[PDB]
């Protein structure tokens, strides 16, 4: 196993971009510091610049639920780029997708497209405040909603992986209106409303965590966040950027039957292109310009290509057996992964909901960021590098949920299980 | 001239999205409402859903400097999407583009890609503050850097340092550190530094305005913004999202020989895909994660499709005669447009630089937003609708710069001039 060519390229990138990457995590710091450069991806696999093949479990971080470079998605894209890659004006495709999204997500009866999760989240945070008139907001430690000032305090992803604290470059005045609290803790939330009466606009959270490792809500937690927000006439926001169209067609809100006021989307609806969206309760969206006073703009927003990738992606996902298959194989890997660690005598706790899972080096049980932080990071490091050499590509971080796609076969699951047994055995 | 099909579609979008558009301007509210829905675009033209053909001067708002659906750009894209539309990891293409961007823009010796102008500007704003440690920022009335909350500050005499939020949903605390002032006003800037000693991190601006109509800097203004910032050891930031690779290969900073500390890019470097970038002075970028402590990350940032469209786009722009041709025809349209208004007897002014121009229905001359606000909007409204019927597509706003592409022929310019004479004549 060699990565000479990746090493060369990455060494050069460090002189061209910050950390030689376009996003922090890709740096591998928290797992070695030697990231691998990709050349192509197909179905459930990824290929080195050194020619190494991998069974990918990162799926470009969520977008590839139908598999990498899906035949029908690419075809729909080629045909589409013939008519232009961007108009900067209205097009029929926006309507189609808007419609599909409305039909898909319950709380969503009116949506607005953007270009990334960060845009959606910073805009939903604004509408959150514009509608209610209150400045303060409540988020959970470990959760992630993009690199927007307000959210940069007890964030997730990279800042929740390789050290990294709140700020810097964010005025204290900013993060002041942001109330943080431990995940899966209704009481902690109930207190934040008491300490700040009439000041909390609403609560935002990942209906299921993926930015602190895989973390699912406890019984009555979501149901509870819905009761307390209503009680204080405050909004409940679901950041389904990662979970949207993955945990279920209608996201976590459809699967666990909890309807929020507003919800953010991204990743999967882009089918592999930069796309985002924030929508929901009609009467709240009307505040969005040019319908309402809340200004929010985007230049490449609703562009033909992205609207096409998304249309085609949701269409593939409407096929029968989609989610059933995903949960089927995802259950095999998780159970099998925790089964293997138990045999090699390594403390670990996993879990999964559909084609999304988690695997912490700590027995748990994990309910919040703190619990998750007990993971043996030095272990995961050796484990991650291990899998890599065995031909398995996993998120270069302990605090990142795992993903599967419709392109992952029963064999891939078994092959991943094999390599895992090999790696852990020598851990 | 009919737009029944566009009316139908837009009527439906208003029930699906806020204002029935993905971005405010698209709603045509400042031109009498009722926008036109596109179906396809090729070279310098655009086509209705009703079949109407137009000589487009919006160019999807900047990205199409090589023309709509450029043959070599599309070909480079198809070939590329075969290897995947997004990896979520490092790839050789990021290095290529980063390199090209570094060679291109002077101030830029290290860059970071993002997905839109808004991401670049909000991140450059953060790095601006993180490097200097100061919270306050100075921008100009009329300029635009995206809907990031701090830029959603009310501008105009009587409220410069009042930092009042010109949009609901954004707290007062945030815009409080946003000091504003009239474009092309060195003294107004010199005062802001006196009233706020040691608190101003830097100045951000459009090296050439495009978001208040076309507005170019007066002699010594940019050179001046560079002296005063150095004097107070503060950063000078050039938002070249619109101007980058359009006013010149190296943007305004190369053409007018003024080098800033940091500079934002977008639009053209995406070749028609959602792309963004903020870079510059090496020692300042190192603060960007994972190199430094400031956090910023994007899931799609650095995706191969966008990196490919951008690579190919800059390559076409490196050909000989590129900018010379652009300035050649853009000069023909501007001069000819002002020549026509003079004849029809219309109060008008404006001009052009490379493939960017402006046209105000006022005697001016124009040096800032106020000056520009004197434009007869009711006139532009009838003028805009007029051009539309004659087969010309212009930005549905008086405060938006005009654009041309390498795909615009001498004939197109002459035909636009023709329709203009026709329209103004009956204005
Ligand atoms: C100098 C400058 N800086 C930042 C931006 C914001 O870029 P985007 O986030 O919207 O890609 C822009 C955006 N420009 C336009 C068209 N003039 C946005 C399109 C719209 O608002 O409809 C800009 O001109
Ligand atoms: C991935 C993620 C984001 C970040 O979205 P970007 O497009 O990278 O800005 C935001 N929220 C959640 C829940 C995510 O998983
Ligand atoms: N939950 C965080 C990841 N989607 C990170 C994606 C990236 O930055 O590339």
């Amino acid at each position: 196993f060699k990565t000479i060519k990746s090493d060369e390229i990455f060494a050069a990138a460090q002189k061209l971009m910050p950390g030689g990457v376009s996003s922090p995590v890709r740096a591998f710091k928290s797992v070695g510091g030697q990231p691998i450069v990709f050349d192509r991806v197909k179905d459930a696999y990824a290929w080195d610049v050194d020619g190494n093949r991998y069974i990918d479990y990162v799926g470009t971080w969520g977008p590839a639920i139908c598999g990498h470079a899906h035949p029908e998605v690419i075809e729909a894209l080629k045909v589409a780029m013939e008519k232009g890659t961007s108009f900067g004006a209205p097009c029929a495709l926006e309507n189609v997708l808007a419609e599909m999204v409305n039909d898909a997500v319950p709380s969503i009866e009116m949506v607005r497209f953007v270009n990334s999760g960060t845009e959606a989240c910073m805009a939903v945070l604004r509408i959150m405040r514009a509608y209610t008139g209150r400045d303060k907001i409540i988020k959970f430690e470990g959760c992630y909603h993009g690199h927007a000032d307000m959210f940069l305090v007890k964030a997730g992803s990279g800042v929740a992986t390789l050290g990294l604290p709140s700020s810097p470059g964010v005025p204290k005045k900013t993060t002041a209106n942001t109330l943080t609290t431990p995940y899966n803790d209704l009481e902690a939330v109930k207190a934040l409303f008491a300490e700040n009466p009439g000041e909390i606009a609403g609560v935002i959270l990942e209906p299921i965590v993926g930015n602190s490792g895989f973390i699912v809500p406890d019984a009555g937690f979501l149901e509870g966040l819905r009761e307390i927000t209503l009680e204080h006439d405050a909004l409940l926001v679901f950041d389904e950027v990662m979970t949207g169209f993955r945990i279920a067609y209608g996201g976590v809100q459809e699967k666990f039957g909890v309807t929020p006021d507003l919800t953010t989307l991204g990743k999967i609806i882009g089918g592999g292109l930069p796309v985002g969206a924030y929508g929901g309760k009609r009467e709240i969206m009307q505040l969005v310009a040019p319908a309402g006073p809340m200004y929010q703009a985007g230049t490449l927003s609703g562009n033909p290509l992205a609207m096409t990738a998304g249309i085609k992606t949701l269409e593939l996902l409407r096929q029968p057996g989609t989610y059933e298959y995903l949960d089927q194989i995802t259950k095999r890997l998780s159970d099998g992964l925790l089964a293997i660690a138990q045999e090699t005598g390594h403390a670990a706790c996993g879990g999964q909901v559909s084609g999304m899972f988690g695997f912490f080096f700590t027995e748990g049980p994990v309910h919040n960021y703190e619990d998750a932080k007990k993971s043996d990071l030095q272990k995961f490091s050796r484990f991650h590098r291990g899998m890599l050499e065995q031909g398995i590509y996993l998120a270069p971080s302990q605090f990142e949920a795992g993903f599967t796609s419709l392109a992952h076969t029963e064999e891939d699951i078994d092959a991943t299980l094999a390599a895992a047994r090999t790696v852990m055995s020598a851990l």
